[PDB]
């Protein structure tokens, strides 16, 4: 009997003692000490305050620079504002419920912070694949006459939009659900519970076939020709000390990037490693949750490496914190 099941909530501590409260009504201080909820607050605060103005500081200076309104950045924008999802929509209501000990919005701001918060996550993972795609498509040239233009990169970035509602959408309807997660102060997707009446079983598959295997197999593959494509068109140059140069800088990039992703990626798949073998055992509420504990700073370290490190980005913000100069 590993926790406390009741409608629209899984509280992941037995109730055998009968000290267990509705994750809507009461604080779960049984879950965690209060000042394990307020260094959960803390990390709130520290994503807000760093995750806040990189990614608003991101659009702002998109509207001061001409030379950033390239369709290739228009996917960087949309990374932006999926951030900004997270920091309002996850990172900010958490911080509240938090300093509560338990949702304190009930099951009703539970679909609400569900959605929002997956629906960031969601738009900010496909946003790195339509990168991804648009950056091979551009340099590989797999298409014979072909020029990406700005009805191309639209598209790309309503395709996340229709990925991410594919995603965070279907728990609202029937399919899967929202219920707090963790210390239960935070809602998200429901792979905890095997849930029957909304086929939770189906969704997780569908999940991790759809939203966790293929985005990494597209990241790959596009990444991988392009490295291979840069680095065989520099040996045919190697007389060009700059052609070497820009070589050595861009395959340097992909695997910062490639890397970066991975480290967002494999906590889930070491956790569910440890649910297809160890499956028996329960899981604490850190532990079926420590990827996503770590996943969420990927609203600020994203911006850093996709944009803050761009080259045209980062003088631009330069002179835009610096009234101009310099
Ligand atoms: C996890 O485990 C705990 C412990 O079992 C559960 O908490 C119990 O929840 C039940 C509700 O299902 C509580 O029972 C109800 O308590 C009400 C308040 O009673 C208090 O006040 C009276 C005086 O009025 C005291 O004598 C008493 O000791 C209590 O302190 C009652 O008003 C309710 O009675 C009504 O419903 C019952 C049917 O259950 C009818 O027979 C009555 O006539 C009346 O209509 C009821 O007795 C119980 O008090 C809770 N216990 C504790 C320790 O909190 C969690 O709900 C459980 N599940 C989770 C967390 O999901
Ligand atoms: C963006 C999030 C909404 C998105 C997620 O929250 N998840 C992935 C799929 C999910 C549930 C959680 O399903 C799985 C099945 C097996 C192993 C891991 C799994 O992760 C996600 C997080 C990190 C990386 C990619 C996507
Ligand atoms: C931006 C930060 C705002 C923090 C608002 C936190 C308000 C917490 O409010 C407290 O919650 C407790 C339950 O946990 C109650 O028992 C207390 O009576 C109540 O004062
Ligand atoms: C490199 C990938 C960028 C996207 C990372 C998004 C991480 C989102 O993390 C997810 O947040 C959801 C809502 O809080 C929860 O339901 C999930 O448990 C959690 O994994
Ligand atoms: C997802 C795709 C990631 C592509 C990462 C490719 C990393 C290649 O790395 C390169 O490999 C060469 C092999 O000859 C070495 O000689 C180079 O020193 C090294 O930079
Ligand atoms: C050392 C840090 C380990 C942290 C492991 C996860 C601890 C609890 O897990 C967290 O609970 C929060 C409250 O519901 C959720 O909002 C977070 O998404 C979740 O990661
Ligand atoms: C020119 O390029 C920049 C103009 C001068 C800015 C100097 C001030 C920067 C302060 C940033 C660090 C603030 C730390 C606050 C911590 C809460």
């Amino acid at each position: 009997m590993c926790g406390t099941e009741g409608p629209n909530f899984y509280v992941p501590f037995s109730n055998k003692t009968g000290v267990v409260r509705s994750p809507f009504e009461a604080p779960q201080y049984y879950l965690a000490e209060p000042w394990q909820f307020s260094m959960l607050a803390a990390y709130m605060f520290l994503l807000i305050m760093l995750g806040f103005p990189i990614n608003f500081l991101t659009l702002y200076v998109t509207v001061q620079h001409k030379k950033l309104r390239t369709p290739l950045n228009y996917i960087l924008l949309n990374l932006a504002v999926a951030d900004l999802f997270m920091v309002f929509g996850g990172f900010t209501t958490t911080l509240y419920t938090s300093l509560h000990g338990y949702f304190v919005f009930g099951p009703t701001g539970c679909n609400l912070e569900g959605f929002f918060a997956t629906l960031g996550g969601e738009i900010a993972l496909w946003s790195l694949v339509v990168l991804a795609i648009e950056r091979y498509v551009v340099v590989c040239k797999p298409m014979s006459n072909f020029r990406f233009g700005e009805n191309h990169a639209i598209m790309g970035v309503a395709f996340t939009w229709v990925m991410a509602l594919a995603c965070a959408a279907p728990p609202l309807v029937g399919w899967s659900r929202y219920i707090p997660e963790g210390m239960q102060c935070s809602c998200g997707i429901d792979y905890y519970t095997p849930h029957e009446e909304t086929n939770n079983e189906s969704f997780v598959i569908y999940m991790f076939v759809v939203h966790f295997i293929i985005p990494l197999i597209v990241i790959f593959f596009c990444y991988g020709q392009l490295v291979f494509t840069v680095k065989e068109a520099a040996a045919q140059q190697q007389e060009s000390a700059t052609t070497q140069k820009a070589e050595k800088e861009v395959t340097r990039m992909v695997i910062i990037m490639v890397i970066a992703f991975l480290i967002c990626w494999l906590p889930y798949a070491g956790v569910a490693f440890y649910i297809f073998t160890h499956q028996g055992s329960c899981f604490g509420p850190i532990f079926m949750t420590i990827p996503a504990f770590f996943a969420k700073t990927s609203a600020v370290y994203n911006p850093v490496i996709y944009i803050m490190m761009n080259k045209q980005f980062r003088n631009c913000m330069v002179t835009t914190l610096c009234c101009g100069k310099n």
